[PDB]
């Protein structure tokens, strides 16, 4: 049998592990297709056979459930990332504590802070709104080296060019080049989350157990070690 996944194209390494894993602990086949939320979820309001939807947002699953192309009765957050700070590899810096009392200047050693843009790249937005809510926004609005997306922000930092940047905490394992420095409070900014859904119609005994499988211990540590939280 096989059951066919569409997945936010940034859960690429984790979800073919965790297809390989599958395939030789049930003997099933797990067909992915990986592309942007938007992407997927217009393919799924169209009628596209998907078995299961993993969105890298409650937004485009709202969306699916709007078009009654998911079962709402199957959705619930798989996954979570963090929002953290990161540090060049080779920078003196070591981890430290994000609260109100954080001395942001100084720890910017007279360089600025790589953001995505926060006018419009996620990364970016939920930055901002964690640096306002901590009350440091006043402070790091001047300082900004904002980029494109998270990947441009992240070569910032690999390239030892921003002292630091934010990032979401898969995008920290999956750069060799910078090394976590802080977490922000999860309530300082919008959660960012991974919903999972069966496609309606597509709610089968095969499709089913390996939904209730990429909840379990093999998946969760799969995912964990991509530097994903789990539920
Ligand atoms: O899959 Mo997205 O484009 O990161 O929301």
């Amino acid at each position: 049998g096989k059951v066919t996944v569409f997945a936010a194209a940034s859960l690429t390494n984790a979800m073919q592990d965790i297809a390989q894993a599958y395939k030789k602990e049930k003997n099933i086949e797990v067909v992915s297709s990986f592309a942007s939320s938007s992407t997927l979820a217009r393919q799924i309001e169209a009628g596209a056979p998907a078995d299961l939807f993993i969105s890298a947002d409650q937004k485009w699953m709202d969306y699916a459930a709007d078009k009654k192309a998911i079962d709402p009765a199957t959705r619930a957050t798989l996954l979570g990332n963090s929002l953290v700070v990161v540090a060049p590899k080779a920078s003196a810096q070591g981890a430290i504590t994000i609260d109100e009392k954080t001395d942001w200047t100084s720890l910017l050693k007279g360089g600025r802070l790589a953001v995505g843009d926060p006018q419009h790249v996620p990364a970016g937005i939920y930055a901002k709104e964690a640096l306002q809510k901590l009350g440091a926004w006043e402070t790091l609005s001047p300082k900004l080296a904002p980029a494109e997306d998270v990947r441009g922000a992240l070569a910032l930092v690999e390239r030892n060019e921003a002292p630091l940047g934010i990032v979401y905490g898969s995008d920290a394992v999956a750069s060799k080049g910078v090394k976590v420095v802080g977490t922000f409070p999860e309530a300082s900014h919008q959660k960012v989350e991974y919903p999972l859904a069966i496609v309606d119609g597509h709610r089968n005994a095969a499709v089913s157990a390996f939904y209730d499988y990429l909840k379990g211990p093999e998946a969760s540590a799969i995912f964990k070690r991509y530097g994903f939280t789990t539920r």
